[PDB]
Formats: C-alpha cells, structure tokens, sequence
C-alpha cells in the first residue's frame, strides 16, 4: 500500500503515497492488466467540489481556514441553488495546472508550473471562440519561442449547450482521399478533411494543406474559420547532410495543439479546452512521419538514401528514421524554433519525478506512452519503472462531435 | 466476458476469452497500473486441485477429456498425493508442460516457436556433476553447430524447498564482470557479484573482456560445485559490421546460445526449480541491451568517435546513430557466421501473426507490452501499434530469488 519504484540502471528507488488519492479508475484488475489499451447530479457534484477546495486550500497554506471553509459553503450554497458553480479564476489556474501536473501521459511535465490559462468563459459564439484560438495561437507561437498556453471556454450546463472545437489539433494538415485508392496528405485527417467540406470548406487538395477551424458554441451548429497563415508557424524539413532531403517537400507545423480533450476540475467539465506545448522531435519524425497509417515516407527516403531494401534485416528502416529525425530537429533547430529532443525531453521528465516524489509523494506516468517511438532503451525513462494512476484535475478523452451532435 | 484488443495500425480487432481461465495476479488494481514494475514447500491442501487443473487442461488438448484414462489418471494423481504428499508427472504431461508454460509467457516476443521445444528429462539426475553432464548435452544439442535448436532441460521437482536442484548462474553462457580498484569495470558489468561468488567459489579468472563464466551447479540441496563448460561446445561470434572495417578493431564477440537458467517452472503445482531453457537471439537483445545499455558493455561513447559523429549535442541523435550501426554488425555477423538470429522486424512481425492465430484458436495471448516492443525503433515494428492484453496462465516460468541469497550452507 506504500509503492516503491525502481529505476533499474542507477538503482534509485522512491516511493509511492499519492496514489492513495487517485480515485479514478484504471481499467485494469488483479486478473487483468490493460496497460496498453488505448483507452479502457447535484449529490454528484458537491463531494467533487469538496475533494478539489481542499487540495487548493492546503495548497495554499490555508487549509481548514476561514476563507478554505466559507468557500466551501458559498460553493456548497450556490450548488443546492443553481445545480452547479462556477471557478474562481484563482481555482481555475490552479485547476488548469494540475490537470497537465496529473496527466500521466504527457512527457513534458516538467513544466506544468508554467502555463498560462486564457479564460474564455466568457465567450458565447464560435466568432468568439475564433478569436480566442488566434490569440492562443499568437501567444503560444511567440515568433518560434514556445510558450505553453491553455484556453478555456464555458463549461458544460446541461449537455446540451456544449462547447467542442471539433478539430483534434489547432494545427493539422488535410487528408484526401484519392481515386487512386491511395491517400494524399495525412490519412489521419481523411475523415475530418471530409466533414469540413461536407460544411462548405473550399479545399485545395494538396500535401500540407493546414485545416480550417471547426468551431462549436453553445451547442449550436459548428463554423469554419481559416487562421491567418501569418499565425501558423510552419519549418520546412531539410537535412544537414542530404541535400536531397528538401526535394522530399517535407513541412512541419511549429505549434502543438491538442483540442479534443476534456478538462475536468472539481466536477466541473470544460469540453473545449485547447491547450499546447512544444514538440517532441519524435511526435514528427518517427510518428507523424514513419507511421504506417500516416505520411509513411521511409520507403522514399531509404530508397532517396539507396539503401539495401531487400531485407529486413540490413536495419534500413531504422537507418532512414534517425536521419529523418536529425532533419526534423535540425530544421526546427535553424528556423529558431523550440523543439526538444527525446534524449533531452526524457532526461527533464526523471529529474520531474523526483522532485513529485520529494515535493508530492508521487508522480503518475503511463510507460506505454513515456517511453519514446524509437531509441527506447538508451533514454533513462526506458529502465524507469513507473505507477499509473488518475488523478483529478484532468485532461480526459471524450467522443469525437460529430458522432454526438444533435444537428 | 469478452475482452477486446485493437491494432491501431490495421484497424484489426481481436476477442479475449481466454483470460476468463486466469487465477494468478498481476500486481495490478482497478486503481494502479503496475504494469512496468519488473516485478511486482507447498501442501497438499493447495496441491491436488493445482494438479486437476492441469491434468484436466492436458487431456482436453489431447482431446479425451472425461475419458477412463483421464479419470484414472485423476485418481492416479490423487491417491499418490495423499499418500506421498506430492506427485510424478508422466513424461507426456511434462513435454506438455513445459510446452504450455513458454506458450503462457507473456514476456516472450518468440512464442510463435512454442509447439516445437525439445524438452530433456533430467529428473533422474542426482548429483551436479549429473547437472553438468546434462547442461553439456543440451548446450550441444541447442547449438547445433550454429543452427539454433530451442529446447529446455529439466531438473527434479521441489520437495520440501532443502533439497533444492538449482543452476546458480542467471543464464548458461554469459560473460565474467570484473570490479576493478579504480571503479570501473571490465567485462560485463551486469555479472560482477555473479563472477566474485565463483571466485571465492575457486574459480581461477583470465580476468579478461570476455570470459565464458564457469557453471555453478546445486542438486538436491547441496553446497553448489564449479564447472567450466567445454570451450568447444561454447560457440562465439566476432562481431563485424558490413562497411566499417575499424569496427572489427573494437576487439567484440558474443556467443550464439541465449539460454536463461535462474527461472522456475511450474507445471500442475508441481515447482521445478532448475530448468534450463534456450531459443535463439533477436538481435536486439545483444545490440541495444548487451552493448548499449549504461549499466552493461557501454560501447555507444567509443562507437560514436570511431563514426566521427557530432558528439557535442544530444539532438546530433549521435547515440541512435551509433545504436543502429551497432545493431546492424551484430546482426551482420552472426548471419555471415551462420549462426541462428532474428531482426526485431522479423520477429515481431512474426509474433503479430502468432498473436492472431493463437486468439482465434485459443481464445487469447497473454502478452506484455512493456516487454514484446524493441527497444530500439518501437513503433516502427508492428508489436508498438498493437494493443495487449496481459494475464498470467498456468503452466508458467516465474522469477525465484537468487539462490545465494537463500540458500544453506553446509560447508
Ligand atoms: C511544453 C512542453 C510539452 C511537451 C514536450 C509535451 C510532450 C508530450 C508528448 C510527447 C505526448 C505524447 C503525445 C502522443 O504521443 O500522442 C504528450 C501528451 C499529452 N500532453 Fe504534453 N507536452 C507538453 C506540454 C503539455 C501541456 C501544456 C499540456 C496541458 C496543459 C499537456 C498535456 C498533455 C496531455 C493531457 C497528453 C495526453 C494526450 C493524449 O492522451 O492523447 N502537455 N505530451
Ligand atoms: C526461439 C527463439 C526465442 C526468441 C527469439 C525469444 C525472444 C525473447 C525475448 C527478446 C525476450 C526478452 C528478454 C529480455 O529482454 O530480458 C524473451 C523472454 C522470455 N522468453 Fe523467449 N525467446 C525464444 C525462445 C524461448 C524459449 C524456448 C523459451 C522457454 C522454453 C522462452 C521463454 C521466455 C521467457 C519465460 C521469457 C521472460 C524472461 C524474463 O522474464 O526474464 N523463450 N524471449
Ligand atoms: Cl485513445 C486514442 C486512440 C487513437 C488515437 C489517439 C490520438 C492521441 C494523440 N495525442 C495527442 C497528440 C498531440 C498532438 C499535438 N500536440 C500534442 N501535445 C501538445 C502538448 N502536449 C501534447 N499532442 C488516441
Ligand atoms: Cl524482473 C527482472 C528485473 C531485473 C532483471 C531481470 C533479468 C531479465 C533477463 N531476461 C532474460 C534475458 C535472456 C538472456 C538470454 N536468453 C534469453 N531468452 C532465451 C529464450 N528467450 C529468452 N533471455 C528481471
Ligand atoms: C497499442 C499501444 O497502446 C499504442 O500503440 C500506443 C503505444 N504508445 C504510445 N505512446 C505515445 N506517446 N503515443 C501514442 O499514440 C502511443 N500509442
Ligand atoms: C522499468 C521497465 O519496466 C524495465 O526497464 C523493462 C522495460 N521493458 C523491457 N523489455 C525487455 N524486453 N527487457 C527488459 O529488461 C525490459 N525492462
Ligand atoms: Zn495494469
């Protein structure tokens, strides 16, 4: 009931209380571990507000005060009256902030700290909801110095008002899919590529063309919006060895930008919550670029680097993806703009558990997605054990619009 | 219940059944995950219903479940445990046995290979000189000139837990670990303690880079005794890459038989507690662990001077750029040499197509994630997009504590 966790090669052991707190369940069970799953009222809410003022209140060095227990009442007060409440814009961040410290997902924590919150609860249509996301997007970008930056619209009421930015990135490319039988830009986005111009969109059917905004308030239909490309960021991909590689006609986007997700804080449910970081270098170049269900270009770049395709076994697939991935940090790295590598990134997020498990008694993390898509075992995090649990605040997932919409 | 796993890759969706016949736990809640902890004498009050499990798994597979011969076997199985307070596996029931517990282990990236395991009987085996002779046999058998043979030698069950029969080396072939006085090490860090018990056990060490660890063998108990395996049963490969001719220079070898030998096998309650077993290498497990890893032959740093890498910032990715050439020799050598080896694509690939015969002819594969991806290139193998579901079945090989550690000496 006391966890301990081992990292196997510098024999550093720390130990496990804040798990006693999660709450949450995981999926797995004594018989069963799901570890790699991909995913697997008014008497309701108050606890949650309770469990939440409390771990803010002795955050801040005041718990069972006057202050911590009065708003423990006005909270509990406005509840019993109008079925739900509202976050005092202090709670919010703090909310907001914890949601990212409790994301055992998320590689990058290190810097959980340091986010800024944009408080858009106070928007009411998807014009609005535009101007908030350029903002956001200005801001985050910084002319290629990256900081991290959360936005968030209003919660939800009653399920039926809710506000969903229907793109899953602020940021992603188009996917057409071709009479050829096979797939332009990225086939991830085939489908969303579609409903954008099932809605109106006007696309030019190209390799990296960015997506328009699909923007959803209050409930109501969802609009398209095109950022102004001065906003988008983007790093085209040359490789400081092939000069080949720019042929390719490889571009990346600079800002990382997750919109699908929902925020949950002390019951509360924001369902449009953009929030984003900066790239890991391999999110692009083994992911977004290697992946066979996405812009798969080692055949082309191996085939560019005339290696022996013939087998398997010359490692010619591994060769291409660390060039790759030394193009893609290289370009990012030329450009001025932030990107971190998955040594550095790794290296960051040990030195981060330690100071949870010194500062908070634990520290979440998922192994299955902190371990990075290549080079597993020469990054620390590889020989890291590691507990996972939910805690709350929290970045959860939720159904994709337009399986939910009522048009 | 049913139970559904995805691979992200090809949209293909299994149904798990077979965890329903799961007892053992895995460490996990439906509040912690534990899966990437590494690890998270017996009555026969407990016994007999371990042995019917098992008998009565044996005699569906061979399709005479409820037969008189099954029945009899049942009460066979029954009268000897309360009489004798254990029992004797037919040699059938073992070869099955031993079959099924690799079939079972989650951890094991090469199971497509399960059905064909020669298993040796050394349960008639009385003394470690006896275990010697047997390790031989099977270290010749295995080898087969390069030409790799899996296979599993086993030694008699537990009794009262005094008696022990024990291989007190982690694996059959492995290489001496040095502490030097200045700190650093020569050889293989990871067997250090290992190499200084031998010593003291009388072991006279070359003190080299590479020197094949002698056998320490314990039966029925006793005090574990020194053998030195025969050098010419022990085959090794230098370790070449195919364009870098300094790379010969880096003075590398490996053997070609990976054989694990500290785990314990249990088959229908029975616990073996020296059971051998050998398959052969993915090339990862030399390539990225045995040389790369920081805590074992360390050889990135020197590998990447000699490719003239920029050595100066991590994200040269100089470190992934040294790992794959590495990788690459190994692999390179060990085919040139003819020596049995798989690439990680190969045989990931190949237990993706294990994993989907064995839920559509079995009903499940057990199967841990955080041990089947490579760890070099995840998610370019088809095992990293490809969702697990982790359970454990009987028969089994388990972890058991160092036998240093436990046992009694008698002088
Ligand atoms: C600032 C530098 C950051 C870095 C380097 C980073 C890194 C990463 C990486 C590599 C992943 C894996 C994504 C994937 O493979 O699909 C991830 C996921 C995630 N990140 Fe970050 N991140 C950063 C900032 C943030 C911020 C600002 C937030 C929220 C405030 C956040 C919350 C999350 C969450 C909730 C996930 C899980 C996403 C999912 O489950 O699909 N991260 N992060
Ligand atoms: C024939 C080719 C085989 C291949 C390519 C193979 C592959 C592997 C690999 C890569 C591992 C991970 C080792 C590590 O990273 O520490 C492993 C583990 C394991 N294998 Fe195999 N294996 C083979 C044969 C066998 C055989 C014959 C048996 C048993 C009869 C077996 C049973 C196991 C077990 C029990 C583990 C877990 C080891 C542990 O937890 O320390 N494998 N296998
Ligand atoms: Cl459950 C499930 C099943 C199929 C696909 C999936 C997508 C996971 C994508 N995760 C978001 C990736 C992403 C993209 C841009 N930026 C970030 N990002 C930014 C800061 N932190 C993370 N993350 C989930
Ligand atoms: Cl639980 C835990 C914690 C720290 C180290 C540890 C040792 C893992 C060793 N795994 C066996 C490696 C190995 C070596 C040679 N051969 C094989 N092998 C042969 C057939 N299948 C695997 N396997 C366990
Ligand atoms: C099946 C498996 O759970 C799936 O491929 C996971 C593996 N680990 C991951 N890790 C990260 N960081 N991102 C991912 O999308 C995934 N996908
Ligand atoms: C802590 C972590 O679980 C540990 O380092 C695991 C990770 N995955 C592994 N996978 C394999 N094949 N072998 C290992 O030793 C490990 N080590
Ligand atoms: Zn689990």
């Amino acid at each position: 009931r006391f966890l301990k966790v081992k990292n196997w090669e510098t024999d550093v052991v720390l130990t496990d209380t804040l798990h006693l707190k999660s709450t949450l369940e995981t999926g797995c069970t004594e018989h069963i571990c799901m570890g790699s799953i991909m995913l697997p009222t008014k008497d309701q809410l108050f606890p949650l507000a309770k469990e939440f003022l409390d771990q803010y209140y002795s955050s801040i060095k005041r718990f069972g005060s006057k202050a911590h227990m009065d708003r423990l009442e006005e909270v509990n007060k406005e509840i019993e009256s109008t079925s739900t409440y509202q976050l005092k814009d202090t709670e919010l961040i703090y909310g907001a902030k914890h949601a990212w410290r409790n994301a055992s997902r998320c590689v990058g924590r290190i810097q959980w700290s340091k986010l800024q919150v944009f408080d858009a609860r106070d928007c009411t249509t998807a014009h609005g909801m535009f101007n908030y996301i350029c903002n956001h997007v200005k801001y985050a970008t910084n002319k290629g110095n990256l900081r991290s930056a959360i936005t968030i619209f209003p919660q939800r009421t009653d399920g039926k008002h809710d506000f969903r930015v229907w793109n899953s990135q602020l940021i992603r490319y188009a996917g057409y899919k071709q009479p050829d039988g096979s797939t332009l830009g990225d086939p991830a986005n085939v489908q969303f590529t579609e409903i954008c111009i099932q809605q109106g969109w006007k696309a030019p059917r190209g390799r990296f063309d960015v997506l328009p905004l699909l923007l959803q308030a209050n409930g109501n239909d969802p609009e398209l919006f095109q950022i102004p490309p001065e906003l988008v960021l983007e790093v085209p991909i040359r490789h400081p060895k092939f000069d080949w590689f720019k042929d390719l006609g490889l571009k990346w986007y600079g800002l990382p930008a997750v919109s699908n997700m929902l925020l949950e804080i002390g019951g509360l449910e924001f369902s449009a919550c953009p929030f984003s970081g900066w790239y890991m270098g391999t999110e692009i170049g083994v992911r977004d670029y290697c992946d066979n269900s996405r812009y798969n270009i080692l055949e082309e770049v191996a085939k560019k680097m005339d290696l022996d395709m013939r087998k398997t076994s010359s490692l010619w697939k591994d060769q291409a993806l660390v060039e790759i991935n030394i193009a893609v940090l290289y370009s990012f790295q030329s450009d001025k703009v932030t990107i971190v590598d998955h040594h550095s990134a790794t290296e960051s997020f040990i030195k981060h558990m330690e100071n949870e498990y010194r500062c908070r008694g634990g520290c979440p993390a998922d192994w299955v997605w902190i371990v990075p898509p290549m080079s597993g075992s020469i990054t620390p995090v590889f020989h890291q054990e590691m507990l996972n649990y939910r805690l709350t605040p929290s970045f959860e997932y939720q159904p994709d619009p337009w399986n939910t919409h009522v048009w």
